[PDB]
């Protein structure tokens, strides 16, 4: 300590050991100067808080930590973003999926069916752990409408459906069969139901985490999951409720065999064989859950919790001109490259609410109205409406009063000094509306 | 240390090492001898806590930190505050807005349409993220009716609305029109819908923040968003329900082309042409969403979360007579310039909670009564009221403990302390119910 | 410290004191290249963040803290997880029951009755604490019917069901029956009802936690609860509410006596003598609260709060390639004996919320229509359907921004570094998403 | 330091300066052989960590912290408890309360009443807020059956409820009547209502505090709450309101004057004189808010918060075999006395939720219908069921990850550590699932 404190500056007198200088956005005179064309995630900030100086000509000017000691100084932070959900960026309005795109009897008697992966986006916005499913459903169907139908496909037959239900509850082992009639409308995570020559793949989007439906060695670029995969698992069929109940008056079998083939408005539920008891459609929670684990998709996946945010991902703090560089990190000037003084995990965490609305809505379609650009096919029990999941999770954007520890810094801090955040792939991040940094430089050794 | 300790006071005995200093305000005797023209962002205290003294003489004595030893205190704080969501001082009750303020068939046989740009400001309060927006387009009303009405204006043609809905949900890529009739009313993020002439400026105005509309590169004084600029994205027409299902009875087209023009009471949906299926309405989350990413608004703006609050902006503590004055800082009498020791966020929080009123006003209005100076036009399908999201959320004040660093301070503490929390303008904050403050001195080095 | 300090890099120049390595997952060109076939909980990181060298090349080079001198390092850590409820993994998704297999009328005109111990699995996924129970009675159920009931087994005789209620509030002391005709409906922590010659074991799995039923004396390997241990607390009968209702008209006894027998679609209730007033049902919860305290299960066993988590259980951390490892730690390079440098609570807590649902049930069934797998006996008052509890919790997952103390570390750290999280077991931990490491080295003393 | 640090271990090489030993339950290899007759709450641990030796062999090892120097080490550590809401252990399932018992014409021609002190038992269980006190007061009931009743006691004049509402808010100054003819049902903090002759004594129970009514100066043993205490403060009398509204058609008085006797099924309101609008019912509220403030209980007693935990306790860790023995601390082996080394709060909250069910059941009752145990007397406006209170709080286990400071050690810690958790009288607490500890030696001064 003793000669090595002082802490100078022009003429402003001497200060004595720590005291503090302030990284700031939001300061008036830089803004309209300096900043001008840049955003809250990489500005410029004046460091120099003398009320006399242009900021250009404090852009000269210098705090000068003693030279003869090694200074290190106390880096906290105010970090806070307002990152929506879902939005081109953190990937998570794009997914591509397979599905029907043309119907025709081909030239002979036999026919065609052409399958395409088509990609599609969501409108930007902040949603549900729900709601999301549904916009992902909907811009499904929205495609079907371009093109499928009017190309001989019907909805009959419309390949990839998001749903949340666990389609053989009411299964009974020896007719084979949802006894009920009906597949047991309750929520038990995101699935993905599937039809014959379709699937999705997720190798390019977050998404996959709102499902929940993680793979089981990450590290392997590329998630593609195909009505292959989802082997042993297909969507048993419900059975005839009518034909059951109709009959008993008088070797002398019962209607039970009979399972319902199509329902009002007669949408086919494609069964196997005029025969068995299974649907054609395939369920990826059927998979996972009731087909063989050493081979099914139980093996080469993972079963696991939504988070609506898609992923918690950290950002890097970067302070090039005050700084010493951290030990192998090289020295240079390319933005998405300065060295990285503090990481931190990226303002966002998921709120969960009680719905109540579960059931609300079972008693509002069963007495007939109006429908949503979601539940198109109310009559179909199974391109219905995913069931609304009791609690239901929303990212939420919140400030981060974080603190990062204590860095070496330069003994001659610059007037202007270059603020930067990045992301896990480098780059500024559009959603940060503050950013604020203190730090409290304090001798650490003697040169 | 040895005797570079000793923290000395009148004759009441030698205090060695740390101790400490408190800077209160609902001291008794202080208030109604010093503060009384101040308020609690702002005040003096008498930090000689000793019982014999008048707090004019308390004024005098001081306490002195050992003269051989440069000392340094660790400054912990209780900021509370209870700001309201909504008010003027942090600019959340004006903005500016243009709006048709007369209609007049001109001299000849044309006519004449005239706007202006109105602020509107509102009630002062804490609100919610939905009852603002209500609160918003009902300001504009109140002013269609002081003014234009009353000027040949029609409601069926009030220039701008604040709603929450993407308008266009049902629509069908080939009738080009929402099908349903109905545009779907599900909340999906605040939007604006303009019309020709007009637009909204929030220059200077937090309440953007509110609506969740930032510009993408911030440090532009200006925020202006016209018509012209929400390009395509116009709301698509509903299509007329009843022609269609009046028809199939009797080349021999259909009644779908028909889409609809005006609303029960018949209010004109101003639709471009007596042809095109899109209503001259437009958008900005449509803009944004569909209409050109790389020339739309989707390019100089961006979407994001909402946030009551407004804006995380933070505060500044100065202790101009008891603690060292920071690097750069000159000294000064000027409270708006005060040396700034420690800098902390606005206490403010935004809670949020599931809405279940979310559909239960859906089945009440439904089955007609009265109306809210909100819903003053129930039966339009657009100049309607916003579906209320599910999720709202609402500012909320917080007591903040929070703490600064170890500051470096005199050693001569003065009887009586002054207490300074500033904003990022530099201004003392009214919404200050409570300020505290503990030092705890300790030796730092030696002179 | 003088000369002591030096941390060095290849020819990148002398770095003095503290500085930062980072220990990262998401890093791009690691992944491809390094980790391929691991996963997040026990990966590979290039420690140097040098731009300009192979992943391998870098694996080389190293960071050398300076010799003279014994370094240490803080350790601050990002663990992010994502585990659901119930899972093989767990073990929550398992459980062994002791149930009637079959019922067939024996050789000479006395009775068989063979059971036998089954276990049954749950279809993977995150719950609730009740639908989690009712997934468990509804696997039993599952059962009686694969086997069950095509053996001679009447539902009237289903040996297990995990309810919620006090089965004796109604009860009057002296008429010994539940005299409101019915078990009060309302929750009081998860129980277990058995019947004669049949229980239940939990031996391996921690679904006992979320009853809440632990062992008094859990280090016992062994967790089986059967019917001859619930001595004493049967679940009394339900007076018979219209034989007595239906008299008093015309010693003169009257109807009171009359215990119902059985229900709509005449299930037996099994009560043990054509007179006495107890079914043969037992419950645990009666047991344990009623029946003697230094004898019943009320001495072996414990009454506690549910926790849907199951348990929280830690996890350990482990750098082997880049920290001492700690006092009596062997150095080895079997993954699951690695040494340990921190231990940390798996990143899972329980939100509760309130329930409305609560009630709104019994305003549905009351007025009649289908039923739930769950519901599947309705009218019954004991294999009815346990009433959901107000204040319903659910395991949720969150990012734990933990921080072990600081460590002593190598003085030559190498370019490559290993990560690894390990659990209670040892034994990596599929449900991680993100593992992020900060450290921060210093020196501590000389050699 | 320098030839002070050495922490040494058998052959396994020389550690320098602050490591980690472990002190943790779920230790496989320990369970088994050490702490089987144990439990969480006070265990053994071989906190050597090497995989070659047997817990007992190990038990001999030490690891010894240099000798040189006095050591010391950080003390952070996890407990996690499930302690339930009401139980026996932490006296909230008994309470006594004086009650009516006898009712017999003596004699002569009068009559006699005979009273008595009964202690009433809970179900154990985790409850409400509410639900508690309901069954408290069904708890009485179920007193008066087995007695009470069958000895001349009617129901109308049972001596002890726990109730909620101001038995007092629509009366009128002058009439000295509830006007309304019902005592409002709102809830205003949990109140307990007596008769002649009889009150409640809690100087055994915590429960007390769930109802928030605590003594004035607590270190008073005992706490007996009588008739006669309860002073000024009686339930005045609901006014006839059939009596007034069947009036006026013909000096000329009104039907005001009439006090209602007693209700439908006709229960006695118990009315001090056949003139005085008072019944002989004395509510606690009442008093304390409306008797005298200096001679009424508004005086020894005090009015404040329920709390369901009923009561914040603290524990105390002590690790007798690797610590020293704290200041004033003797040394021993009596397991209930042994040093203590860190104190905290038991890992117990109350978390609130808003009640909907508040007048959701004045909506059901109003449409008569079965009742609860809990509602025997629906037609009373006394013996009711108090209203629920909007609000209810629930007791919920947490998990604490709390911090003892820095603790000097013994500089040979033995291979086999006690750990032990107690609470303030002084026992194990077997609500205890998992205790875990961290220990970080380092050197703090010279021998």
């Amino acid at each position: 300590t003793g000669g090595r404190n002082s802490i100078r500056y022009s003429e402003l007198a001497p200060l004595f050991d720590t005291t503090r200088v302030y990284l700031v956005d939001n300061k008036s005179t830089d803004v309209a100067s300096l900043n001008y064309q840049n955003d809250h995630s990489n500005f410029l900030t004046t460091v120099i808080q003398n009320n006399d100086y242009s900021p250009g000509e404090a852009s000269t000017q210098t705090i000068n930590l003693d030279d003869r000691s090694h200074w290190g100084g106390d880096l906290k932070t105010i970090l806070h973003t307002n990152m929506p959900n879902v939005n081109e960026f953190m990937f998570t309005n794009k997914f591509k999926a397979r599905v029907m795109v043309s119907r025709s009897l081909t030239k002979d008697k036999q026919v065609e069916l052409k399958y395409e992966w088509v990609e599609f986006t969501l409108p930007e916005g902040n949603y549900s752990e729900t709601m999301t499913i549904d916009l992902m459903n909907n811009a499904i169907v929205e495609h079907y409408l371009k093109v499928g139908r009017q190309n001989g496909v019907l909805e009959s037959d419309i390949g990839v459906k998001f749903d949340t239900r666990n389609f053989r509850l009411g299964f009974d082992p020896v007719t084979g069969l949802v006894m009920p009639g009906v597949y047991t409308n309750e929520a038990f995570h995101p699935d993905i139901i599937l039809l014959p020559g379709c699937g999705v793949d997720f190798t390019h989007s977050r998404l996959s985490n709102l499902l929940g439906i993680r793979k089981r060695q990450p590290f392997q670029e590329g998630f593609r999951i195909t009505y292959d995969d989802l082997e042993g698992g297909n969507i048993p069929a419900l059975l005839d409720v009518d034909a059951y109940q109709a009959s008993l008056k008088d070797p002398q079998k019962k209607p039970v065999i009979k399972p319902l083939t199509e329902d009002s408005k007669k949408r086919s539920y494609n069964l196997i064989s005029n025969d068995s008891t299974f649907t054609q459609y395939r369920s990826w929670y059927l998979a996972y859950n009731y087909g063989d684990p050493q081979t099914g998709i139980r093996s080469w996946t993972l079963l696991c919790t939504p988070d609506v945010t898609c992923g918690s991902e950290q950002v890097y703090w970067s302070l090039p001109d005050m700084m010493q560089d951290p030990v192998t990190f090289r020295s240079t000037s390319q933005i998405s490259n300065f060295p990285v003084v503090g990481a931190e995990l990226l303002p966002v965490h998921s709120k969960s609410f009680y719905n109540d609305q579960a059931v609300y809505s079972q008693l509002i379609r069963q007495f007939t109205s109006l429908t949503h650009v979601f539940n198109r096919f109310p009559e179909n029990q199974i391109l219905a409406r995913p069931p609304a999941p009791t609690i239901t999770t929303v990212s939420e954007n919140v400030p981060a009063l974080t603190d990062h520890g204590t860095l070496p810094l330069r003994n001659s801090i610059g007037g202007v000094q270059r603020v930067t955040i990045t992301d896990a792939r480098r780059r500024t991040c559009p959603y940060v509306y503050k950013a604020l940094g203190i730090v409290s430089p304090r001798v650490l050794s003697s040169r």
